[PDB]
């Protein structure tokens, strides 16, 4: 069966633990209301940030999700652009889905709704 | 439906917004033409970069690609690699295929030819 | 038959070229040996590297594996967390398996085993 990526985007205020877990949680909530995503769908998760976030692993926020205990995540750095959105977080979840392309509901919150196309 | 990685490698000259996304764009045309792609086609795209660019995302790229508006991209930030090739974009391009993993042609162009298996 | 992700962590001693390929080449074999994986089953597969480690690409490791030489795998930096593992190398081997997503056997090895959940 056909398997999609889904992207979310979204910032935080502040490097604290607290802070990137709460927004993290949030985007990711976002997405499986809007996706309809069931974890036992979804393939891998890549979580990035950018280089100015470093209290905590964005995945653990993956953990505060009931039955998300066994999808595959990895946090990497975001490429570190010139003038780019600070303070970022992203999320490409890999989904088995038959939605077409068109119209798989990618998510920005917070201050990374800039990053929408 | 089975799904494959696709693998790509090129070279920018500088770190300057034309070069990163003319370079970007050559090497998205050139996988697509060696693999006949089509965009419905793509999981998801990881780009990635030396940590020596940082004038623009090389996913700005793929929106010159008309057709690929729904192809979710993200950007990472490569490993830095003592010895390693500079001013590298890479990219992992996955599609759904039935063309068996010895016969994907992966691409290699500018100054990665010597990353060519 | 769907797509799953399967996550190995390690770490090593010191950044040389021999240890990382060891270690990798250690956790690449136990993750085969515990998931029964086959080449030609591998869509593709992340490696990640803390910014701490130099001296080589894990994915070397890869192509020292007999009948992998044609499964792509790009590498990229991991996340940078204060107080997290340092010397750390992790992957994400994305294959087709019948394989329940709780019954995927991920791999923690040396200092990592403290990541297992």
């Amino acid at each position: 069966m056909m398997i999609r990526g889904i992207r979310g985007a979204t910032t935080v205020e502040r490097d604290t633990e607290e802070e990137i877990l709460q927004k993290t949680k949030q985007l990711l909530e976002k997405i499986i209301e809007e996706n309809h995503t069931k974890p036992e769908d979804v393939v891998q998760m890549l979580l990035s940030a950018t280089p100015d976030l470093h209290a905590v692993f964005p995945a653990k926020a993956v953990r505060e999700l009931s039955g998300w205990q066994y999808v595959p995540v990895t946090c990497m750095q975001e490429m570190d652009v010139t003038g780019g959105l600070k303070k970022c977080i992203r999320v490409m979840m890999t989904v088995q889905t038959d939605v077409p392309q068109e119209q798989i509901r990618h998510v920005y919150l917070e201050k990374a709704v800039v990053l929408r196309p």
